[PDB]
């Protein structure tokens, strides 16, 4: 049986992946840090997970030696730390829990906190979006100096903040009458329900095939066009929505006036929609998950949608 | 089938009263706003409650006739707008809430949002903690200006901020070795656990019985003194802590000083721990929920600390 710490098991998809791990089998570890005072939603999620059978694991990032406790009572770490400007963008933290692997010896493999764009892959980036993949790249640093063995998980636009809103920002749920079009809409983007991530990395955390790789998250019916996503809408509507096209120059105006976590985001809806960046390279199906795992029922973006109609 | 809105409905009590009532059969409606931004967890909670079988309306607290609009959908109006200084207190917003229903004409009754201490008996209490029971009263004023029907639902402390914590402040879980006692700690409290307040909630909504009544949640084998809830737990646990008694005058020492969400806490703490205000009257079985709905089997506090264990 397999033993898995995750190490920030209340966030988005920290706490999707607690609850794929309790169901692919694991012997399921959750780091509980005692700074969460009166943050009740997170202390419930605690108590749910230990009803699902999970065990609580105290433990703080600022006692380095209660972190090498924690680590050295399991075969594999799974961290989900913060990388989200508009949220919180603690990647750097991550060094804390790396130095008490280094030192704990025990640990199998380690899943740091990626889930997103493939970093090694943006160098081009311009600040302050490019923090994310810097930070990661050197978490990815200390790891391998550390001689730890690991898995990065790559490759996906979580559904809630692509899919379900047409890929309009500042917003989480499809617009009424009027959409925006990055470009053509032609560019190929990959997405995915962060419950297949989540179960893909339940999966993925102990499979020898993805021992020191890179694993991609890229399910082949999710790879579609921003027009193909908005179209799947507009036949599940039977609405066909007013579509503004808008060009590289004008989407990136002005970007050095606005909020730092808006320009963030304005860097990444950039790379994903305009450069393609999800999509401009090919993957084996050796190092693709929905290909390595095909008993996941992945979700496709129909069904997706669906729940908001 | 009984058309009810919940308004606040991605509250913390808001949440669960949305699930009773689609439990207890109710058609179940649930306000919600367009500023839900990036509040991801919010925008999910709603689609949650859409898979239970709610009805989606839109509207927003900032344009008066969209509050109309849902109102006249439903036969009742349940709100749990924000009452507590360190997360948010806009009791008064709800006075908006009013003038809707005021308007629509249709609605057979609506419960504001108070599940805590009975507000007209608070007249003693000082600022800033006051302003709870003074805006809750100037809700309920508008209420009965408007010549609206209502329920109001008072009489518990919720299980999750003052059992589960052997009530210190500050933190939501049982302390691990000393624990701070109220006075002698003789002075009886009443504690329920939420899903039982929303359940009782739902139940009496529609209960001819509580039309234009306070509706009293005093269930009786959960009536207990703070040693004889730490008792609980101490016979959970085998383990004895070490109690520290402290005094009215040192519990309030310097309390203008501090933060007036903190201040506001102590003033709460004050009233039902050293003044006993939920259980210093009696009421009737006609006007108490445990009585009034025998069939809601209440969790006692000894199962609710087990999930602490
Ligand atoms: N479309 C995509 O592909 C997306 C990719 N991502 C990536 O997913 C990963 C997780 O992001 P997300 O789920 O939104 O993160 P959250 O913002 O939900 O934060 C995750 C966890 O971070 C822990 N945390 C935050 N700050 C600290 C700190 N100072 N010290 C210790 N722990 C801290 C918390 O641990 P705890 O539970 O202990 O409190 C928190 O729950 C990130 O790398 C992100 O870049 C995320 C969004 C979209
Ligand atoms: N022990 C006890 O008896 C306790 C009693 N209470 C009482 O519970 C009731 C609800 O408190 P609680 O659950 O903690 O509420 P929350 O702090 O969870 O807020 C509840 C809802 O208030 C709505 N809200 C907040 N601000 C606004 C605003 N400016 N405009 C419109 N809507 C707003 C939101 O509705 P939306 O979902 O639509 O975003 C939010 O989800 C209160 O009267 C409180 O005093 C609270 C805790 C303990
Ligand atoms: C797709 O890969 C990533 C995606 C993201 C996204 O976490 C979610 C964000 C962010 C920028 O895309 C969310 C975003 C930021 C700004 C917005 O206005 C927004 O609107 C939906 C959404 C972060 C890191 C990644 O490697
Ligand atoms: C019991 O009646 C009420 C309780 C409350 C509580 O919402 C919860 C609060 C508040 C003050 O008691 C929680 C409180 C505030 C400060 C704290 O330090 C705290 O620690 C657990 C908990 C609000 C309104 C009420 O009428």
């Amino acid at each position: 049986k397999t033993r898995v710490l995750v190490v920030g098991a209340t966030g988005y998809i920290g706490k999707r992946i607690v609850r794929a791990c309790l169901a692919e089998g694991h012997e399921t570890y959750v780091l509980q840090r005692p700074e969460i005072g009166l943050e009740i939603e997170k202390v419930q999620l605690f108590l749910s997970f230990k009803k699902l059978g999970a065990r609580i694991v105290e433990g703080s990032f600022s006692d380095h030696q209660s972190l090498v406790s924690a680590v050295k009572l399991v075969d594999v770490v799974v961290s989900a730390m913060s990388g989200v400007h508009f949220r919180s963008h603690n990647i750097l933290v991550q060094l804390k829990l790396v130095e008490a692997i280094k030192e704990a010896g025990n640990v199998k493999r380690f899943l740091p906190s990626e889930f997103g764009m493939d970093p090694p892959r943006m160098g081009h980036a311009l600040p302050p979006g490019r923090e994310t993949f810097d930070q990661k790249m050197e978490v990815r640093q200390a790891i391998e100096a550390a001689g730890i063995p690991y898995t990065y998980v790559v490759g996906a636009c979580f559904a809630a903040y692509f899919a379900g809103n047409l890929s309009q920002m500042v917003t989480l749920l499809p617009p009424k009458e009027k959409v925006n079009i990055y470009g053509d809409g032609n560019v190929k983007v990959v997405f995915a329900d962060e419950d297949d991530i989540a179960k893909y990395t339940a999966k993925t955390l102990n499979d020898p095939r993805t021992l020191n790789k890179t694993v991609n998250i890229r399910p082949p019916d999710n790879v579609l066009t921003q027009l193909e996503l908005v179209q799947i809408w507009e036949k599940l509507t039977g609405k066909e929505l007013e579509k503004t096209n808008i060009a590289a120059q004008d989407f990136l105006a002005n970007i050095e006036q606005m909020e730092i976590p808006h320009q963030a985001g304005i860097g990444h809806f950039y790379h994903i929609f305009y450069e393609g960046c999800l999509t401009d390279h090919e993957v084996g199906e050796d190092e693709e998950a929905s290909s390595l795992y095909p008993d996941v029922k992945y979700k496709r973006m129909d069904d997706y949608l669906r729940m908001f109609l």
